[PDB]
């Protein structure tokens, strides 16, 4: 079976309490990450081979893909790859930035609060549903930018290093209307270490 | 003072109970609709003339407004207009089709229960953040669309009969993903007489 897969929660659904709630984590990713990947197999039944192409493949080739299918996988495939990535971004241990991506954010933005006050206002001023993220070109370059819906900065040839949730079903149930309350929250549940992996992995 | 103001919630805030709860129309009239309206004014200071439009105006015009608050406009603008348009177009009061509108939407649809089953399709497949519209084109021809964000119908010449949020506030915290229960509850509490003014207006 060569079927995508839902990964499961690298971590208790209450881990990350009490930045974000159990019952959210339970929804976010029972729920919605399970639809997009429904979604995305159900819809690749007609063309079986593309099975064979990794998440990141489907992205980086939305325009070329079959056209009765492009859209349902560029927001099925991107739904999967978006939470995927972020569940794996979010830790309940205590990480820090360090090494190469601790230097390069320092570089790129002046400081670590300098970087995290210009991605707080980028996530807080997304409209409608969308994700905000910390990117880099592939020579290592830093900066931020958000999508909308479920796109990805894979299909720009960026690569995510961190990202956030803005949909409201990542934060209604505790916040409410109060995302700018979320987003500040978040920062004690970033996995610098996935991070600097995904840094690393340029 | 000629600023854009918030109508009043027409009904108490818990008329619509049991499908849609208190605490939603609390926050989705107080705190959002609430938030368009001040973000509008906000952004219209630097053009005061712009206050002795209507909401309507606004939107017919938004590719004519001046270049740096056409965005601003466009969004707020719309969270306004199609906030007031939608708590008028609920009732706790029951109502039914009748007059112009019944005959129209069994013209346009063939019945009322072809007609409601194309609108809960059209709102459930609503991807991201949008609203699901009954519209009239001048002449009176009926017919379902969508639009994202708080994009408006009107912006496109056309009017808005009845409109369903499908934001995930406007039902996340009674229905969390299920959007299809929200969607098939609201028509409960859809205002019909309100409907047969908004066509009769053409
Ligand atoms: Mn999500
Ligand atoms: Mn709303």
């Amino acid at each position: 079976n060569n079927k995508f897969k839902v990964k499961p929660l690298p971590y208790a659904y209450d881990a990350l309490e009490p930045y974000i709630d159990k019952e959210t984590m339970k929804l976010h990713h029972d729920k919605h990450y399970q639809a997009y990947v429904d979604k995305l197999n159900a819809a690749l039944e007609k063309y079986p081979e593309l099975y064979n192409y990794s998440l990141c493949e489907l992205l980086q080739n939305l325009d070329s893909l079959p056209k009765d299918i492009a859209t349902t996988v560029r927001n099925n495939a991107g739904g999967a790859y978006n939470h995927k990535f972020f569940f794996d971004i979010m830790t309940p241990e205590k990480t820090i930035p360090s090494e190469s991506l601790k230097e390069a954010i320092d570089r790129d933005f002046g400081s670590f609060e300098k970087f995290k006050q210009e991605f707080q206002k980028s996530a807080l001023d997304v409209f409608g549903s969308g994700w905000a993220w910390l990117v880099a070109t592939k020579d290592g370059k830093l900066s931020i930018m958000t999508t909308p819906n479920q796109d990805s900065p894979v299909s720009k040839n960026l690569t995510p290093i961190i990202g956030l949730d803005v949909w409201e079903h990542a934060y209604y149930l505790k916040y409410q209307n109060r995302r700018n309350e979320y987003i500040d929250n978040w920062f004690n549940v970033v996995n610098w270490n996935g991070a600097l992996e995904n840094y690393k992995n340029l």
